[PDB]
């Protein structure tokens, strides 16, 4: 066996979750160390919306201004700052089930897990990718702003996503936990476009790979191409152009399953330019393209 | 917002988890005060799996003979029993790390988050749906035994799943935490049909009734139908027969939404005799029914 998305345990980011109080805004938290962080547009209030000025209104903004409820706990805060879109409150107590953890940027195309937290309190976890428009396509409601998406390899915590706000074709734009949006995109209320949609074709690749070991295999063809050749036949459907690195990422399950990777790429050209004629790959009647060359492997081991 | 498979915080669970090792069989087992249950089929060496006597294998089996490990930890077993298909072993020491919990058999149709876990240690959680015919559709591989899948209510986790094994046709079979099997499954080695499998018929409308709320609404139309009207052009595509009940479980969400259920019916009526013709419904080309009436409201609040 079976695939399916499938999203880390939350359990070492359930302990990091915190409620974030500044006047009438609430929304969650992260709760590292000895500081807190969150979007910074909690200080903001409903006519602060569309153009504000983050710095004045912070200005405004005293320590006790800001409350953190790490459960029924009451965090003091002794220190606050403002680092890009983001807001680092410290607090006097530092978190005792704080996990080895480590702020990084994700790619456009990398896949990470996102724990949907509402109030402080986690409601769900749930798998997504980083479009190419630097998007993601995820589930959030009002005052799901904080969460966070991570990847937890071994035993550390790797963060990459903070919630911050929807866009008008319902998809959803955050930033890193050093405050930077992801893509062209600011916390301020206004129709901001996301761009072009594009496939991740190195991801679909990788889960035709990953459909071929659990018995799909009506897709496999008689036929071969080019890089070239495929390229061309992908920027025609919105394909992101495979290059010799995307080779190269999906060489271990070339020789893992005995299928070339430019073999590959020709079902898939098939696929593109006939559809799938009402049959199913993995249970799904599309291209999936958000299974990573690398999420495959660690559910097919 | 956004709609998608989403499953339950696993942190409730990873603290439960543990490794069961009975000779050369591991797999992975669930700590619940001083009890630690697992599949009773790790007794079973490798030419006992066709038609094991497990009272007869287990007779030769004594305490010292069954290992826990809780991560490093080493837990005394002092005493060992045999419920159904599921072995409880009695520990020495409770587990600091016990939520709030109860065994529940939940019903065909409804939904439950899955934490897999190999050696002891977990690997990832997803959404599952009880198939009608009494199987899931999982991830599992070697070792993924002793899994259990929970449902989270407030403070309350509900166990109602531990993988024992897969079937022929990849699906997978398992019993609840008192060891009885889900479904005419049994724990021994032979094949095993899990028979036809229907379509939730509630789930799909149901996630009907979130597509209506997400902006999807191109499969409303002008028509309406019977109960039975209904029914007779489900069962021609497997799909469960729709009883009052189910009207009156999706009953919020009709008010919810301003659609009769008849209506809604009357929309899948025409999706299921005419397709979808290329559209998508919340992202996915086909009818999705691992959505409770329940799963939408939590997550469309
Ligand atoms: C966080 O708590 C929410 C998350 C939203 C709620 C609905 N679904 C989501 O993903 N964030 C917001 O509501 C932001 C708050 C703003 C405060 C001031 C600074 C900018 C962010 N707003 C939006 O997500 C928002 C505003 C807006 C205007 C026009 C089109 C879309 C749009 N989205
Ligand atoms: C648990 O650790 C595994 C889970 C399996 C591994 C591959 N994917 C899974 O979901 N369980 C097994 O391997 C069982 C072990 C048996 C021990 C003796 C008693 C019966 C269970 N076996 C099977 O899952 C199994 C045997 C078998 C024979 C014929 C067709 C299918 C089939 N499946």
């Amino acid at each position: 066996s079976g695939f399916r998305k499938m999203a880390f345990p939350s359990g070492k980011v359930e302990g990091c979750m915190v409620q974030v109080i500044c006047g009438t805004t609430t929304l969650n938290g992260l709760w590292l160390d000895d500081v807190v962080y969150c979007p910074r547009h909690v200080i903001c209030t409903s006519e602060d919306m569309f153009n504000p000025n983050y710095e004045d209104l912070l200005i405004r903004k005293s320590n006790h201004n800001f409350l953190v409820q790490a459960g029924n706990v009451q965090l003091r805060v002794i220190g606050h700052s403002m680092q890009n879109c983001v807001l680092k409150l410290k607090v006097d107590t530092a978190n005792p089930k704080t996990p080895k953890y480590k702020f990084v940027r994700i790619q456009p195309g990398q896949t990470f897990s996102v724990l949907a937290c509402y109030n402080g309190s986690p409601s769900g976890v749930y798998q997504c990718a980083m479009r190419p428009n630097f998007t993601i396509k995820g589930s959030f409601l009002n005052g799901a702003c904080g969460s966070v998406g991570f990847n937890i390899d071994y035993d550390c915590v790797s963060f990459c996503y903070m919630h911050h706000m929807v866009l008008p074709t319902g998809v959803h734009a955050g930033t890193d936990l050093e405050g930077n949006f992801y893509g062209p995109f600011v916390d301020r209320q206004t129709a901001q476009a996301a761009g072009t949609d594009t496939t991740i074709t190195v991801n679909v690749l990788a889960w035709l790979y990953a459909a071929v070991i659990n018995g799909d295999r009506w897709f496999l063809n008689r036929f071969t191409t080019t890089l070239n050749d495929f390229n061309l036949v992908a920027m025609k459907y919105n394909y992101e152009p495979l290059t010799q690195d995307h080779v190269d990422i999906l060489g271990p399950l070339s020789a893992q399953t005995g299928i070339a990777v430019l073999d590959m790429c020709a079902s898939l050209k098939e696929l593109l330019q006939n559809g799938m004629n009402g049959r199913t790959i993995l249970g799904s009647a599309l291209l999936e393209d958000e299974f990573t060359p690398f999420d495959v492997v660690r559910q097919c081991s």
